Parts: structure tokens; C-alpha cells; sequence
């Protein structure tokens, strides 16, 4: 019924040539990435959330869009939002989009990601937040669903130098509600300490440095969309080029 899974429920996602028959493998690669010991995954928060049982999963199967597509993901997002606002603050939803496409370029995976986020809006039950501009060209735009803005980023196997955003063979969407950042807002002492620690991790793991669009946390950053789909290099997209 529900396509929202905890780690122990993933194996029932699918088998074989079924819808989601590739999902257990995608899940297994993801957990190996973020639990690796040497070098450790740069985001220790994410590692800790996995070890502690606080990550949830879902998927989109491009071969079954009527049943295992954007409409179903929108249901899973609503169920996740409810779980994310209870119990531990540091929860993440990880969504695999598959099956994997051997040979896909990063730009192909980014286009897929934006099309998904665009499409999901049609299946929201709630009014768009009246304090968040709905127009993606606005500097204060953020992707919103079920009444609130989310934190969201795209992971792909086509990230070569920014290996931290290679989470396995599928386009992967990593969703969180703002609750995750309680106590470690970018302007707090703890929040700065967390940036230093993750950034040291990145230097160890990736071949390219942290991207310029990740700010210092002292103000709300304009054109947050850019952080959703970082390039594999140091280039900065035109602020008006959000594909939604
Ligand atoms: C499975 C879950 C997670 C993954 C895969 C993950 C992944 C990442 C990655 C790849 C970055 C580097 C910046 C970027 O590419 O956008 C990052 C940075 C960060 N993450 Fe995580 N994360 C996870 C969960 C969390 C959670 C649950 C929190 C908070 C509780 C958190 C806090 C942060 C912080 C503070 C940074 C540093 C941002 C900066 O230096 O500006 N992450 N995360
Ligand atoms: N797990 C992550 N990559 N988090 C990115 C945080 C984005 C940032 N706090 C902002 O809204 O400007």
C-alpha cells in the first residue's frame, strides 16, 4: 500500500522485473556509501541518521508512471512529512528514481530531477505557502509541498569530482523538513562548528572544494534552487535559469 519504507521494509518494495524490483540493490549501495569507514562519508549527520534508524526511503519507477510515479511519490511525501515532525528531529527521506540508465550524463539526471519536482506540485493537496513566492525566478523561491518549504538535493552517479553526491547508480533525491536543523542553524555557534566539520570531511572525500553557493549561514541565501543541483565544478548558474 504505502511506498514509504524503513530499512527493514525495503526488501518488500519489489523483486525481479516487478515495479521497484531494482530498489533493494539501490538501497544496499546507498547504505554502503554512507556507512563507509575510510574515508568516512563527509556528512556525519547523514551517517549518524542511518546508523540510528532515522532514514526513510521511497522510489519512482519510470516504467510504471501511473502507479509508481509522481502521484504516488506525492502520497509518500505526505506520509513522510507526518513522520518527520514526530520523534527524532534528524530524519531524512531518500528517494531512488530508476531503473538506472547506464551512460546518463549529469545534465540528464538534473533535468529528470527538475521535471519531477515540477510534476509533484500538481499532486499537492495543500495551498502553496503564502509567504514563499511561487515563481521560481524570484530570489526567495524554494520548493514547497504539503504546506511548507523543504530541503532537497539531487544525487547522481554522474558526479565524478563531487563524489559526496554520488550515492549509487540511480538519480536519488534527498528530502528533509526544516526541523533537521534545530540547534544548528547556520548563524549559531553549533551551526558554524557543523559547517567546519562537514567541510573538512568534503576536502577528504571529494576532488573539488565546497561550492560557492553554499553560504556562510549568516543570512537567508537568495536563489536556493542552485544548491539543489550543484555542478561537478565551481561554476555558478544564472540565477534566472531554474528549470521548473
Ligand atoms: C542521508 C542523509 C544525508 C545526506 C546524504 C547528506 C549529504 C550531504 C552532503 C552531500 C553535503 C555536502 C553539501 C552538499 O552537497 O549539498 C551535506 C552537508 C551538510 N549536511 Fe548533510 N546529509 C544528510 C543528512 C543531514 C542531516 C540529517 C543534517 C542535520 C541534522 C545534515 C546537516 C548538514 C550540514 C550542516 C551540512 C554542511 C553545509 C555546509 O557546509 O554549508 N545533513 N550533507
Ligand atoms: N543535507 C544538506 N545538503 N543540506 C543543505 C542545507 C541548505 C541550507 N540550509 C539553505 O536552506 O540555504
Amino acid at each position: 500500500e504505502s511506498y514509504l519504507w524503513r530499512d527493514s521494509e525495503v526488501s518488500r518494495s519489489g523483486s525481479g522485473d516487478e515495479p521497484f524490483g531494482w530498489v533493494p540493490e539501490a538501497h544496499s549501495v546507498f547504505t554502503e556509501r554512507i556507512l563507509a569507514e575510510e574515508p568516512p562519508y563527509p556528512c556525519y549527520f547523514g551517517t549518524q541518521g542511518q546508523q540510528r534508524g532515522n532514514n526513510s526511503f521511497s522510489a519512482v519507477d519510470t516504467r510504471y508512471p501511473d502507479t509508481h510515479g509522481p502521484a504516488a511519490l506525492a502520497r509518500s511525501l505526505r506520509a513522510y512529512r507526518q513522520r518527520a515532525w514526530q520523534g527524532p528531529k534528524r530524519q531524512t527521506l531518500i528517494v531512488f528514481v530508476g531503473p538506472a540508465v547506464p551512460g546518463a550524463e549529469l545534465a540528464d539526471d538534473h533535468r529528470r530531477f527538475w521535471t519531477l519536482l515540477d510534476e509533484l506540485r500538481a499532486y499537492d493537496t495543500e495551498p502553496w505557502p503564502a509567504d514563499v513566492p511561487a515563481d521560481p525566478s524570484d530570489p526567495r523561491w524554494q520548493w514547497c509541498f504539503d504546506g511548507e518549504p523543504w530541503f532537497i538535493f539531487a544525487a547522481s552517479p554522474a558526479y565524478k569530482d563531487r563524489r559526496s553526491r554520488d550515492l549509487g547508480p540511480c538519480l536519488t533525491l534527498v528530502f528533509q523538513v526544516r526541523r533537521v536543523f534545530e540547534g544548528i542553524g547556520g548563524s549559531t555557534v553549533a551551526g558554524k562548528a557543523a559547517k567546519r566539520r562537514v567541510r573538512e570531511g568534503l576536502a577528504r572525500y571529494d576532488r573539488i572544494g565546497p561550492h560557492p553557493t553554499l553560504g556562510d549561514g549568516d543570512t537567508s541565501t537568495d536563489f536556493k534552487w542552485r544548491q539543489y543541483t550543484l555542478p561537478d565544478d565551481d561554476s555558478v548558474a544564472a540565477p534566472d535559469a531554474c528549470p521548473v
